[PDB]
């Protein structure tokens, strides 16, 4: 199997081309932080919308959400998004899924295809949101850093999850716990 | 709270001071590659000894198992296990988690005192193994790479790794599997 050599390769796909970064970011950075962010994004929305979600099939989404990428790289969102390659590039990543689980055990076999054919509509949902957060919180840390190339990046950014928060309560919630002041100037919890 | 300031400052924490990479390591990489192993250990266990694992506190663990490090930061096995520092780091250690949980929602606060003050002793033995062979993936990549300097390393790891495999199945399996040709030289899977 491939698997966990495209585990590994996932550090050799980097985000932001074209953008001046302090910080180079590769998607198996990106993929821990969206996992994470998931975790917490699902909290609370459990306790404010009165459920409970699958959490392993929320977390094995996160964490394979990206791994496509491994042989598309990571396409912008300017350019994936435009009218011209909207409909083919989604076309392209659903041939890169239906190609890559070899020489697998058929519980991984399974597991793996109930993740990458994932048809769970609300874990779709948060995984994208914790993805627009994330793409979001890399924005403030680059303009923190002094990154004046990233300012309208966490513009947009930022005008885009303003409306999310008018429509997805959970998210308001989660901006109020942590999105109004980050990164941390000062982190107390080191000392 | 400063949990998300968290998540992010963890790539701020190298791993494997003292010896020279060709790629260096942070912790926020090495997670994100704990966690997909501790998942793939976790369907093969399962499998091979007639069980179900609950995956949410798994992954939730592997996420979160090192996040002391962003105080800590990341103390090498040769130094961390020496009899001199053993037990004091592990003093150390669960004074830290006493401390991170700050104006959280309660479930949020429980979620996390569950996982930092797990006592779940299987979800532990399958992260401390993943953890394990993620180090060995690493000195394996360093030594495709040409570094000789991880040779030593990673025969010292093999050799734990080997004796592991004698009183745990599943890992024989997963080295069976995945480890016996790592890193793929040609990823044909790209094409
Ligand atoms: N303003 C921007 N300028 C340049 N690149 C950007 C911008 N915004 C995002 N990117 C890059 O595209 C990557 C992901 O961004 P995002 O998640 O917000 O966009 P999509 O959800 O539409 O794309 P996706 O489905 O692939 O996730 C991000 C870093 O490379
Ligand atoms: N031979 C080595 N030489 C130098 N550093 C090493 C070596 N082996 C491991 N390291 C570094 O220690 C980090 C983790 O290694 P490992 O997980 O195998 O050791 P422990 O399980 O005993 O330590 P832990 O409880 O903190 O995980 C690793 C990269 O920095
Ligand atoms: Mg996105
Ligand atoms: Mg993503
Ligand atoms: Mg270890
Ligand atoms: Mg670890």
């Amino acid at each position: 199997s491939s698997l966990l050599d495209i585990i590994y390769q996932l550090r050799q796909v980097p985000r932001w081309d074209g953008s001046f970064q302090f910080e180079k970011e590769d998607v198996s950075q990106h993929s821990f932080s969206v996992i994470a962010i998931s975790h917490i994004l699902c909290e609370l929305k459990e306790t404010l919308e009165g459920k409970k979600i699958n959490k392993e099939k929320l977390l094995l989404y996160a964490l394979y959400h990206d791994v496509t990428e491994v042989v598309s790289t990571h396409i912008i969102s300017p350019v994936k998004k435009n009218s011209i390659l909207k409909d083919p590039f989604n076309a392209f990543r659903e041939q890169i899924k239906n190609s890559l689980f070899d020489n697998l055990p058929i519980t991984l076999s399974d597991t793996l295809s109930t993740i990458l054919n994932n048809n769970d509509l609300e874990i779709q949902e948060i995984v994208e949101h914790a993805d627009h957060v994330d793409a979001y919180c890399k924005s403030c840390i680059e303009v923190h850093r002094g990154n004046k190339d990233f300012i309208s990046i966490q513009r947009s950014l930022g005008d885009k999850l303003d409306n999310l928060t008018k429509e997805y309560p959970y998210l308001k919630e989660f901006q109020n716990l942590f999105l109004k002041d980050f990164p941390l100037e000062n982190k107390n919890y080191r000392y």
